[PDB]
């Protein structure tokens, strides 16, 4: 389990579409301590993004199949079929924090590492939140807000509003006010700024990074649109 | 627990896209030793398919990177990667291929299951054979066709040609030899006489099935015009 073999087979991993294999690579070289490249950074984000997202989609399959069953012999294999997808997720996420805590957040020395890293401990606790119970959940959302709201501030600071990990970090911090906290008006004005801010910055894009930054900017604006309908 | 409870288990799996739990349900089904009916034998089908598919998806991509590379280390990682995804592809044949062999086929009690099985002991059999390398080949080739073949005799004596199993089967017995037996004229014959035995008799078609004949005749023609 050397690091450069490590990485490739990750990105064998990733086209084969075998993603939990594909994080159990970047998990361990992330544990050898020393500090991500972007592109193991990706790859990392990539493959966790894939075992994640899995099981959110089930959980919202199931979940709506739990609320529109009017018996209870239906509805309780909903449920713990629920809780089972849950406990699995939240084992994921809590890999995936443990990761920032430990070595991603520490190590980071630059700022868009950083804002990276807090972005992804945002992005992971609000999965978290997605699926609390409500005693617990306070917590969990006050946590993804605080690493949200770092973030935002150092990307602010250190990067131009073109900046795709910036623009990225605008629209799931939109994402968190509109899903988690439900105010549709906070929402809406940190997705506006961002996308307002990008629109008049003039030829501060670059040939490598245009594409991801004005995909960003349509996915502001839908988000927009949708949200004042 | 109950067969009623993990059928419904398994199609809540189907919904959620988690298709090892539909194959886990629905084998555990299939183990209770009673025919499966109509909609069991469908769920049992789609969830193998699907756990099978990934890995056959995964190993034609891993395949294809292991062809297109002459780098030393890059090669053998590659190769190995292959061999991982070789295994759990055998192993996951050689369970659908137990059941078959122990339940399924000797259960069924109609020619439409009977065919649909015989038909399925030819695709997985096929799907070794895709990943047969060896001296093992010939053998599970061998095994592939004479399901198929069976299959083929009984839905021809017991079944309408317009039958979307009957058609079925035509359909995956000749892409078994145009893609296993590299035989195009054998896989152009065995699809463009079951295209026009089942254009002739139009009049022999159901109002719940048409649409699955139709669809299938498509994808029969479709492949006489590709390997043409
Ligand atoms: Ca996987
Ligand atoms: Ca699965
Ligand atoms: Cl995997
Ligand atoms: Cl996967
Ligand atoms: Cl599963
Ligand atoms: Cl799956």
């Amino acid at each position: 389990m050397d690091k450069n073999e490590l990485v490739q087979k990750a990105k064998l991993a990733e086209q084969a579409e075998r993603y939990d294999d594909m994080a159990a690579c970047m998990k361990s070289v992330t544990e050898q301590g020393a500090e991500l490249s972007n592109e193991e950074r990706n790859l990392l984000s990539v493959a966790y993004k894939n075992v994640v997202g899995a099981r959110r989609s089930s959980w919202r399959v199931v979940s709506s199949i739990e609320q529109k069953t009017e018996a209870e012999k239906k509805q309780q294999m909903a449920r713990e079929y629920r809780e089972k997808i849950e406990t699995e997720l939240r084992d994921i996420c809590n890999d995936v924090l443990s990761l920032l805590e430990k070595f991603l957040i520490p190590n980071a020395s630059q700022a868009e590492s950083k804002v990276f890293y807090l972005k992804m401990k945002g992005d992971y606790y609000r999965y978290l939140a997605e699926v609390a119970a409500g005693d617990d959940k306070k917590g969990i959302v006050d946590q993804s807000q605080q690493a949200y709201q770092e973030a935002f501030e150092i990307s602010k600071k250190e990067m131009q509003p073109t900046h795709p990990i910036r623009l990225g970090l605008a629209l799931n911090f939109s994402v968190f006010y509109y899903e988690i906290l439900n105010s549709p008006e906070k929402a809406c004005s940190l997705a506006k700024t961002a996308f307002d801010e990008a629109i008049a910055e003039l030829d501060t894009l670059s040939e490598e990074s245009y594409k991801d930054s004005t995909l960003i900017m349509q996915l502001l604006r839908d988000n927009l649109t949708l949200w004042t309908s």
